[PDB]
């Protein structure tokens, strides 16, 4: 049902870390449900999906989804083609000619995959890559990217998008949470949440950021931490008018503010400050999810909200520990001044 | 190479502001570039110098520079010798004969150091001129640093003991009303974890896991205050608008801090504000204070304090990023 078309290279012959790059990529394409067909000539069988790879590329993505029309592309160079079976209705034996025809009858997007372009002169930084792969960041970039692009488009700036969706995030906590929409307010957050993240790879397609640009995103972190701790503490003090839940809740605030502080200082010494059980993302999510699963509709939970409070408390005082830990081994942590 | 040979004595084991004579003296001679061997009989290794200390002796000099031959001497008590590698021609075993020979062998001048010969009867008076080596403040500050110091406390330890006790005073006395006794203790044990840096002055100089460590506690110092009197005027005074300019004033303290931390973190600078953390403190303890003051207390005291403190720190958290904005290098793009 899913073919996958490799063009045969010099350099697949080669082998890398034990297995060759022919084996490795028609193994990967494999994985991801494609019949294989190395060839010199193109010959299409009936097939619903159609992968075509003309350059010699090292794939590093473990799970590969490919859907719709797409022209795959890594770090600028066009990889392959993603075709649907009609391209045989089209494909008319000049393979460039076919590309380009299909390409003008049909909408396609660009696919950011996860490989290395293979050359005579690269393996070395393909055998690091290889690596790095085997330790989704590759997925986070092929979904954040055409957002990026349409944001930058627009005219927004990444700083811009920071402060966008900060300023969201903060409306969202102190306005809904207060007056009891705990569930919509989670939901707004965590969408604005998201939408601050976009700064990065919108400077990564600016070329590159400043610090200015990475202490404004992470003071703004910060700042919507607070909100959302504040928001949810509005409510649970002044609605619930719940005393032992308002201590966890300040001991979550204070808490997750500190963790961060840690690490922050720590780099600013010269030291490490990173680890801990629950980081930022997690953090959000058990308080998020526990107050959305509180005010849920038709079936809410309500002892949700004071569960994820009181473990997150005692799972931020742990990872307040943690972080000390991982400033106390740091090198030169004890070295007297 | 050269080669330190100091000879063992029971008194290098006391302790002297925080650390043993032992362990200052082989610090000492290490920053002068010498490998150092304590010993009771002498068995010279090979090396191209030899100072040679046989009393106990607490050095009080910082750099010491030693290149010749010669006799290392202090208000005319022969502290130690500096002999050159040839030395080791002439040691038959006796280390003081052995000595008074290569004297006579060889012309040396006399090294006039700052230095104190060490005896039992003298080691309150080695600790005070080894305090005024190393720096009202003097009459209130140092004196406590010294006597946290002899029972065996650290500046860790004190920091940590100052906030715990700080954060006690503010999450125990705030949240039931007892707002002027609150702000006296927290007042108090925020000055005691403040002598963390002059016991650390008085020992080695300090660790960067300690300057982040006091750092860290200062802000949870700031949080359990301003938590504890949240607490207060929440369910005590059933006072929302006052509670909203309470978390004002704790996430922004909490947030002004990190920013410089993380701006510095980057390379940049961050410091600055109309409100730092000790008029902070000031305003918001003077607050809760006159608010809660004995016989006439005045209670509009917290909530203008608390106000202010809000638009100080809003403002503040304006400046840092600004200061932030403005660092040589902050919006230089990074390829
Ligand atoms: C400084 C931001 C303040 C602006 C807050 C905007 C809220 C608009 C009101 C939205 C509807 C909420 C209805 C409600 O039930 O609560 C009203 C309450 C104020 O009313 P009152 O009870 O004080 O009279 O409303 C509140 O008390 C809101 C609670 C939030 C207060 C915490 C502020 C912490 C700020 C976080 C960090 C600030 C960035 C520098
Ligand atoms: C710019 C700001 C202008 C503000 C103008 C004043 C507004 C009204 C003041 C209310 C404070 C509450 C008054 C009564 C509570 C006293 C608070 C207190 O400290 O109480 C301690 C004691 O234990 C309790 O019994
Ligand atoms: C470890 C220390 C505390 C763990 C949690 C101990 C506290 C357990 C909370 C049970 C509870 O009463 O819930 C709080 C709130 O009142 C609900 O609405
Ligand atoms: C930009 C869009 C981002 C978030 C929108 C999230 C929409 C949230 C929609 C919630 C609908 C609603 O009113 O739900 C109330 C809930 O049932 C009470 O518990
Ligand atoms: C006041 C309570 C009304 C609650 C309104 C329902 C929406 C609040 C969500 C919630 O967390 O309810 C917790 C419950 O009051 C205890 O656990
Ligand atoms: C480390 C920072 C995070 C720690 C955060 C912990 C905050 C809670 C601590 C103590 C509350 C103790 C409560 C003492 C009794 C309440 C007094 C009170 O307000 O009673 C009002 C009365 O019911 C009608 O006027
Ligand atoms: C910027 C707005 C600054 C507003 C600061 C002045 C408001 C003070 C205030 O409203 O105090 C009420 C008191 O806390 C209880 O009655
Ligand atoms: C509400 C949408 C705003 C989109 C940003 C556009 C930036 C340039 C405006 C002209
Ligand atoms: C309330 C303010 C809402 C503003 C809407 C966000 C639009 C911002 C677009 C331009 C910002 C700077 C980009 C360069
Ligand atoms: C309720 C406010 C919560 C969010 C506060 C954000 C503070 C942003 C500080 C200004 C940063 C300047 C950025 C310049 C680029 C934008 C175009
Ligand atoms: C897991 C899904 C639970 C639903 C919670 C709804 C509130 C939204 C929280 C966002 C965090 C994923
Ligand atoms: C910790 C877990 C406590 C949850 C209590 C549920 C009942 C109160 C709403
Ligand atoms: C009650 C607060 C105590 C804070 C101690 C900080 C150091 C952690 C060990
Ligand atoms: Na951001
Ligand atoms: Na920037
Ligand atoms: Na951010
Ligand atoms: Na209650
Ligand atoms: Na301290
Ligand atoms: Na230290
Ligand atoms: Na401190």
């Amino acid at each position: 049902m899913r073919l996958a078309y490799v063009k045969n290279h010099e350099i697949y012959g080669e082998k890398l870390l034990g297995l060759t790059l022919r084996e490795r990529i028609e193994k990967t394409l494999q994985r991801a449900g494609f019949d294989v067909r190395f060839f010199d000539e193109l010959s299409l069988e009936e097939a619903e999906d159609y992968l075509i790879i003309l350059e010699p590329v090292l794939i590093l993505e473990r799970d590969l989804l490919l859907e719709g029309r797409k022209i795959l592309v890594s770090d600028g160079f066009t990889v392959g083609y993603f075709f649907g079976g009609d391209f045989r209705t089209v494909f008319d034996g000049n393979l460039q000619s076919s590309i380009e025809k299909y390409l003008s009858l049909n909408n396609l997007e660009s696919y950011e995959i996860w490989a290395i372009k293979l050359s005579n002169d690269n393996l070395k930084t393909a055998e690091k890559l290889l690596l790095s792969s085997l330790i989704s960041r590759a997925a986070f970039a092929r979904i954040t990217l055409p957002l990026a692009r349409a944001l930058l488009r627009i005219g927004l700036t990444p700083d811009a998008v920071t402060i966008i969706g900060t300023t969201a995030s903060v409306a969202g906590a102190l306005v809904l949470f207060p007056m009891g929409k705990l569930f919509p307010g989670a939901c707004v957050v965590w969408f604005f949440v998201l939408f601050d993240m976009l700064d990065g790879a919108m400077a990564r397609l600016r070329s590159g950021g400043t610090r200015f640009g990475a202490v404004l995103d992470a003071a703004c972190d910060r700042i919507s931490d607070g909100a959302v701790f504040s928001g949810l503490l509005w409510w649970i003090a002044f609605g619930m008018r719940d005393r032992l839940l308002v201590v966890a809740t300040l001991t979550c605030l204070v808490t997750s503010q500190v963790i961060s502080y840690i690490k922050a200082r720590a780099e600013a010494s010269g030291l490490r400050g990173d680890g801990g059980i629950i980081e930022r993302p997690e953090r959000l999510i058990i308080v998020l999810v526990g107050a959305g699963v509180s005010d849920f509709p038709f079936i809410a939970w309500p002892p949700a909200l004071p569960v994820a409070m009181w473990v997150l408390a005692v799972a931020s005082v742990i990872t307040l520990g943690q972080r000390l830990h991982t400033v106390w081994t740091s090198p030169g942590a004890t070295d007297r001044i």
